[PDB]
């Protein structure tokens, strides 16, 4: 332990492992004595990056479907790698509509059981605004399990790509606070509200999306990227409520004016650092928007966590009533494509 | 509110809320035991609602006249090493200057923590009933809005380190039993009734000293009023407890110590409620590899009727607690869980 540094000189009693983390960052000497407790956080943060056959299969006798996936399933694109499966992308040959598919390794698994019961939750779980649960299939020691998938990819490719104004933005705010209205009623916390996780249709609907599933279902819980969409509470290692996915929203909306989130061109580390010592990210261009859009972020954005807004209040905020309808989206959508 | 009947025996709900039959369904709750055990079934939803569990100032400074001693606690004390921090206040070490002796310091707020007699009158209590096995106040000093409250410093961590290793074979178990009942002995002699025993106050040192906090200041001193596997029948039921439900949960981490994981672990927290109200005792993964006597100390500890439940002197008799080895020999056990933790 024994670790702090002198006021105007250096630390003492730090790991070679943290110290070679704080040298090869841009975290510079003056941001170091400027707030020292910020960095040890932000360090012990960054290091935190028995079911035999029949049990197993009692538990699977509730969604498994007989089937192959192979034949009923094709344009195989692998998505993702995270580290509880893979992601593919693919279509399905009957019917065209697309989908998403995780493959799991059920005999390599850390924790199935865990795995398994959170399938179990989110088959119990509709709502127009989330992806909802399809089939799954097993395939010797390997589970399938897929997902919906929809046409017009993610907001984050209209993001960057055209210009929102206000009333397209209150729209698909207004779309995801209902999700997380839902979801934090089932004792759900997403933990990743994002624009990669946001999923267009071509009809304008909005649905939100974990196919990492680094979800809370039970109590539990950088390699994940920049971590822009973290809540202050989270990087302190404090323990957080569903509050945090207020913060990883109001993150969201200011890329959705700046085209870009903040934090975003610094590496994980200092950017770890920024969102602790700076707390709110807001000043970037205030004069270009509303002052109905802007306290609407300012209790998105609050640092007192009972002084952030939940769902249910502000579902009711006067900034949501600006919404457009959703199939306003749909040039933005074609927009992105063509430029290819 | 909203009130819910059961149709009588062989029966469905009626009066059912929108809001609880969407947790019910998300509960992995099968529609057949809701019809075996209604009334279970409606009490732990009650309960999950109710959660786990105004002031003058001059009332304050009546109650803190007693505790707090004048003198600047950040020149007495030095090398503070945050630990954690959060909604009980923040945790520290720091060493004392004229002692050279090291000491924890809990920063709790006054203005902004809800209900704040709670936690003064524990500790006007529990400053004066001092045992061997429970951590002693030390000092506590009034700064601003925040009181510093001193603490003694246990340098072996807790046993959820050591359990998460599980080198713990029966002989080192119930010498940790051994400590624990002896505290609540002395806790129930003097109305006191611990109410979240569990492994995470449960406090080593590195001779292998044992000593029980009340962290997050939850324990009945007067009669009055996570996913919470300690928690009795009689308590997760909304029934009436008595000094007995300490009794229960260090039952239930004698099986958390023989296993290396709390029960109900990685399953729903509503439905753990429903296991607990209806079945009570967890299932223990291997019965075959635990001896008779220590069996028999379980179905002691977990018995569903309170009557039956050992009492705290009862059970510092039962021969299961002969077992045990010298406390030394946790101080392995402990070398290499901190080891480990690296």
């Amino acid at each position: 332990h024994v670790g702090f540094d002198a006021v105007t000189g250096e630390f003492t009693g730090m790991p070679e492992q943290w110290a070679r983390l704080l040298q090869t960052s841009n975290i510079t000497k003056l941001e170091q004595k400027k707030n020292p407790q910020a960095v040890l956080d932000v360090l012990k943060f960054y290091d935190s990056n028995k079911m035999t056959d029949e049990e197993i299969m009692e538990k699977l006798r509730t969604i498994v479907s007989i089937g192959d996936p192979k034949k009923k399933y094709t344009r195989y694109e692998k998505i993702g790698q995270g580290a509880s499966g893979t992601v593919f992308t693919a279509t399905d040959v009957a019917l065209g509509q697309e989908v998403a598919i995780r493959q799991i390794n059920l005999q390599k698994q850390p924790k199935k059981e865990l795995i398994i019961n959170e399938i179990l939750v989110m088959k119990e779980l509709k709502n127009p605004n989330i992806v909802n649960f399809l089939d799954s299939y097993l395939v010797g020691d390997e589970l399938f399990v897929v997902m919906e998938y929809l046409a017009g990819g993610s907001l984050t490719d209209v993001v960057t790509e055209t210009c929102m104004d206000e009333a397209q933005i209150a729209a698909v705010c207004r779309e995801c606070l209902q999700a997380l209205e839902f979801l934090h009623a089932n004792q759900v916390i997403h933990r990743n509200i994002k624009s990669d996780n946001v999923l267009l249709g071509m009809e304008g609907s909005v649905k939100l999306t974990d196919f990492g599933f680094c979800a809370q279902i039970t109590p539990e819980q950088t390699m994940v990227g920049t971590p822009y969409w973290m809540a202050p509470e989270v990087v302190t290692r404090k323990a957080y409520g569903p509050k945090v996915d207020i913060w990883s929203l109001g993150i969201m909306a200011i890329e959705m004016v700046e085209g870009e989130p903040p934090y975003l061109n610094e590496n994980p580390l200092r950017a770890l650092y920024l969102i602790a010592t700076n707390g709110t990210p807001e000043l970037q261009n205030p004069e270009k928007l509303s002052p109905i859009f802007r306290d609407f972020l300012n209790r998105c954005l609050e640092m007192d966590v009972e002084k952030r807004g939940s769902a249910k209040e502000l579902l009711q905020h006067p900034f949501l009533k600006l919404a457009k309808p959703l199939s306003s989206l749909t040039p933005l959508i074609m927009a992105a494509k063509e430029a290819m």
